[PDB]
């Protein structure tokens, strides 16, 4: 009578839930692959196109934009396939780039986000102290590439591929227990807390200002961008918030190492590592919704393929 139930229920944790649990996962990170790649190069083209387009400003999304290509297409699929089998399948060289690479990727976008936010506020708080032009927007982004692709160095030190008695598994290898604390403390308030923080502090005072016929013309453009890069900065906050907090939790304060909760673990981070990929499906769709300039040339690439 009630014995169909208790099939019914095992039927539904043995091969029901599993198999719509990998189904949401992998199309929702091929959703996010595909938006992220084709946004992004339509991104990168609408700038190269749109001659009045070429901001300070729009010169920084590019970077953003290439940025997050990196993670898409070289992090995302072993990010899927690690959190499919819980395993490292690339070999031990791998096991360093493509680590090394998110790494890279996460501090070039908070230093992009954390430069237009600095143009920002001399160009609107602070007028008359530091000129801000495309020619130096350029040098400032190799300046971004050079710092992240050295700071980054240690984390692919640390990682190592083990074999475990069949399959492999990519983790980080650490002499002492202090080490990673410090490590993944500095990590957390670089790349996240200290930027966003006051990257949040420099849009309320450009707030503050923002709300003659050309000084009208000035601000009423400005008010839109700025109420464009203040939800860019949200989004990113939001997306990075958990995946930053489990890290700390995890490297600094010990937490996930009983076996028990082992799966909704699993879940935690893997939802997780994918709110990271959908950032750079979001930005592309934020300058669509926010800015007419870009929803312009994105109108333009449908229409012609
Ligand atoms: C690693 C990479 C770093 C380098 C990357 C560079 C990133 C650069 C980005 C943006 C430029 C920001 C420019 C600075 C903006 C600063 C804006 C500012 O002063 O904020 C005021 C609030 O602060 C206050 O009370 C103080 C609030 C303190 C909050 C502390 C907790 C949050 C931590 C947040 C991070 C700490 C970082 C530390 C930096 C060394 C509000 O203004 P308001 O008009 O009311 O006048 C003040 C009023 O009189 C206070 O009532
Ligand atoms: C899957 C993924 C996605 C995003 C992040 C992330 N974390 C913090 C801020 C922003 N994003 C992480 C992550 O947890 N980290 C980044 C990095 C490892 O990244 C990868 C990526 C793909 C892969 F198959 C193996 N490792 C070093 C350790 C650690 C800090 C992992
Ligand atoms: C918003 C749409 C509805 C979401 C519903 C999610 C149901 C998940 S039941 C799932 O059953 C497994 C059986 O094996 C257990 O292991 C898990 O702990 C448990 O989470
Ligand atoms: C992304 C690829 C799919 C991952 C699915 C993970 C969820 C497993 S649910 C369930 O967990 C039970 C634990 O008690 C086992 O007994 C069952 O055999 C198993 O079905
Ligand atoms: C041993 S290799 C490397 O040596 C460092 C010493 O400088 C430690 O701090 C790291 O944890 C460890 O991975
Ligand atoms: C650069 C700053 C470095 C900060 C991290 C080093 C200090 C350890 S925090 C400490 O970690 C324990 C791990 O077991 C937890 O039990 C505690 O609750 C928590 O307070
Ligand atoms: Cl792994």
């Amino acid at each position: 009578a009630a014995s169909e139930d208790e099939f019914l229920r095992y039927l539904w944790r043995d091969y029901l839930y599993p198999k719509q649990y990998a189904w949401v996962l992998i199309a929702a990170y091929v959703a996010v692959f595909v938006v992220a790649l084709v946004g992004n190069t339509l991104v990168c083209l609408a700038v190269w196109r749109n001659h009045h387009m070429r901001t300070v400003t729009n010169y920084f999304l590019v970077n953003l934009s290439l940025a997050d290509v990196l993670a898409t297409a070289i992090c995302l699929p072993a990010s899927l396939l690690v959190d499919i089998t819980e395993s490292w399948l690339f070999g031990h060289a791998l096991c360093k780039v493509i680590p090394y690479l998110q790494a890279v990727s996460v501090s070039v976008a908070v230093l992009t986000l954390s430069f237009i936010a600095l143009d920002r506020w001399y160009a609107i708080c602070h007028p008359l102290l530091f000129k801000s032009t495309a020619r130096r927007a350029l040098g400032s982004i190799l300046g971004i590439w050079a710092v992240s692709l050295a700071i980054m160095v240690p984390q692919a030190a640390v990682m190592e591929c083990s074999s475990v008695l069949a399959f492999s598994v990519c983790d980080e290898r650490w002499a002492d227990d202090l080490a990673p604390k410090i490590y993944h403390s500095c990590f957390f308030i670089v790349t996240y807390l200290a930027p966003l923080g006051l990257m949040a502090m420099a849009y309320f005072q450009i707030f503050r200002k923002l709300w003659t016929s050309a000084e009208v013309k000035q601000m009423r453009a400005r008010r839109k961008t700025a109420k464009m890069l203040m939800v860019v900065v949200l989004v990113f906050a939001l997306c990075y918030l958990p995946i930053s907090v489990l890290n700390v939790l995890k490297r600094v304060f010990g937490m996930f190492r009983q076996a028990s909760d082992r799966e909704a673990v699993y879940a935690a981070f893997t939802f997780s590592h994918w709110l990271v990929y959908a950032n750079s499906a979001a930005n592309p769709i934020i300058y669509n919704f926010l800015s007419g300039k870009f929803r312009e040339q994105f109108k333009a690439a449908f229409s012609w393929w």
